[PDB]
């Protein structure tokens, strides 16, 4: 197969029923790559990608080949797997693909109805490549939940839990207890976790799992905290404090209150790798790492002139949120186009002047200012008022739609 054919192959894998057998045994099958290296493994509801990212830059910077496994915000396949923030190449991820084919073809020979979900083929595949470029450490993202997860045939260095909340509702459970008993199902027996300052439901979860693991416990606005934090550009001056000290007057481009959170979850996780694995980690590297990281699709600037950024805030508080960030960041009238029900689009146009409403790209369009795509709004802001400000966002689909559009 050629590359084009490669992703539409891992693309074609059947949804089966959801414990960890089928994708252990393709592992097996791989020569159990999971069960060597080592691991940080990173759940929650929110902030689990921005930690992960994160923790990445942070031991990027000091000196560590390091895998990702994670959910892009550009919306090409080879984002999902990356070394030193580089995607597989295509020519890497076809040799890949044939390989564990080839291992999955030699288990269908034995077992005539053996199957991967396609999550599962792409995890085996991950795990296998990051063995094979024999990384120093690799950050694994959970797809949903943990216990359950397909991510979860690993023993890691440590695990982080960024947040409990609502979202994840339909697969999990209806109640925070039951969604946090999953997420905790990634601590492991004397394996630190690194949390945020986690709600009273998900907090007693923790733990009563870490009173049954031994695990260390860091807990955000507990052990670990961001005492000051401000605007300072297009990003954030903040100091970060912990049991060893501050580090003060730290900047990452990228912007919202719950950021400071995620950054400190993985300023904290990537000091706990280093001490357990006696590996040196200095402020200038965790400096350098946040100041060299990149935020594609969150508040990000795509234009300067015309002033157009792009944002992938979906969540109807992560929304509510991003008023409050753009309300930081502008002070004069701006355009935004909302890929987005009825609440939403009132709280925006109550909040800014213009405010056009679009479908999101390469989703079924349903049944509802009004314009017929994200391009026509554009064209309208910028012909009616050529130096207004464009903030598009709402969804995630279409900030990755206008980038790919507007970036290359």
């Amino acid at each position: 197969m050629n590359y084009t054919e490669t992703v539409a192959y891992i693309h074609s894998f059947p949804r089966l029923a959801k414990d960890h057998r089928r994708i252990l045994t393709l592992l097996h099958a791989l020569g159990n790559p999971q069960q060597q290296g080592r691991y940080i493994h990173v759940t929650g509801t929110n902030g689990k990608s921005s930690a992960a990212n994160a923790i990445a830059h942070v031991l990027e910077a000091s000196g560590l080949t390091v895998g990702l496994y994670t959910s892009p915000f550009i919306m090409r396949f080879n984002e999902r797997i990356m070394i030193d923030h580089e995607p597989i190449p295509d020519a890497a991820l076809v040799n890949a693909v044939a390989f564990v084919r080839a291992a999955l073809e030699r288990l269908q020979q034995q077992q005539a109805d053996f199957n991967v979900t396609e999550f599962e083929f792409i995890t085996a595949l991950g795990y296998w490549y990051f063995r094979q470029r024999q990384v120093d450490v690799a950050v694994i993202e959970v797809g949903i939940g943990g216990d359950t997860d397909s991510t979860n045939v690993i023993t890691p260095v440590v695990s982080v839990l960024t947040e409990v909340a609502l979202d994840h509702q339909k697969l999990l459970g209806h109640t925070i207890t039951a969604i946090a008993k999953h997420k905790a199902g990634i601590i492991k027996r004397g394996i630190p976790v690194v949390t945020g300052n986690l709600v009273p439901d998900a907090a007693a979860v923790v733990a009563a799992k870490v009173a049954t693991t031994g695990s260390q416990w860091l807990r955000f606005d507990r052990d670990f905290s961001v005492p000051k934090a401000k605007l300072h550009g297009w990003g954030q001056r903040f100091t970060y404090e912990d049991q060893d000290g501050r580090i003060s007057d730290l900047e990452v481009p990228l912007v919202g209150d719950y950021q400071q959170r995620n950054m400190a979850i993985a300023i904290q996780t990537a000091k706990v790798y280093a001490k357990q694995t006696e590996w040196p980690l200095t402020p200038q590297n965790i400096r350098q790492g946040l100041a060299a990281s990149h935020w594609p699709a969150r508040l990000e600037k795509i234009s300067d002139t015309p002033l157009i950024v792009i944002d992938g805030a979906h969540n109807p508080d992560g929304i509510n949120g991003l008023i409050t960030a753009l309300k930081q960041l502008f002070s004069q009238p701006i355009t935004v186009i909302a890929g987005i029900y009825a609440a939403m689009a009132d709280r925006l146009t109550a909040a800014f002047s213009t405010v056009y409403l679009v479908p999101v790209p390469g989703t079924p369009r349903a049944l509802p200012r009004l314009k017929d795509s994200w391009q026509e709004a554009l064209a309208a802001s910028l012909n009616d008022v050529p130096d207004q400000p464009i903030v598009i966002t709402g969804s995630l689909y279409l900030a990755s739609a206008v980038r790919q559009t507007l970036l290359g």
